[PDB]
């Protein structure tokens, strides 16, 4: 499915992410904007023979497990097709895995490129939370 803004702002804010290892709320939405258009259903295939996957566009290669990517860690240990879902916890549980891994939230080039440096608390202003 496709989220609102402030359906997504409620979701995530209900899973933990608000100020989840020093991210507030407004980074997690930004992220999942620019990352997958606010789609459950995304997913991008890239050079390495990884697929990102998903409202956060998780990575086969370390990440979840699609049974088609080379090296595949599974750190998440869940099945990619999982993170495809209209109910986002899992993708949610593994993004927290994610971030707390090393780099934070630099894990997703979006956030990295478009979200990253600017006021991301615009993203959740006007929700009810």
């Amino acid at each position: 499915k496709v989220f609102g803004r402030c359906e997504l702002a409620a979701a995530m804010k209900r899973h933990g992410l608000d100020n989840y290892r020093g991210y507030s709320l407004g980074n997690w939405v930004c992220a999942a904007k620019f990352e997958s258009n606010f789609n459950t259903q995304a997913t991008n295939r890239n050079t390495d023979g990884s697929t990102d996957y998903g409202i956060l566009q998780i990575n086969s290669r370390w990440w979840c497990n699609d049974g088609r990517t080379p090296g595949s860690r599974n750190l998440c240990n869940i099945p990619c097709s999982a993170l495809l879902s209209s109910d986002i916890t899992a993708s949610v549980n593994c993004a927290k895995k994610i971030v707390s891994d090393g780099n934070g939230m630099n894990a997703w080039v979006a956030w990295r490129n478009r979200c990253k440096g600017t006021d991301v608390q615009a993203w959740i202003r006007g929700c009810r939370l």
